[PDB]
């Protein structure tokens, strides 16, 4: 899984929020 | 990378947290 700013994308799936280099992303899978 | 709860496991290293479900999480990887 990975971080991305601002959502995940069609094909993935979110599990909540990644606290990653200060910054708060979407957690995709 | 993943979300883990208590901890990284062995091959992985703590790279921040996750909020996901009420709780924190290890952001390992």
């Amino acid at each position: 899984c990975y971080c991305r700013i601002p959502a995940c994308i069609a094909g993935e799936r979110r599990y909540x929020t990644c606290i990653y280099q200060g910054r708060l992303w979407a957690f995709c899978c």
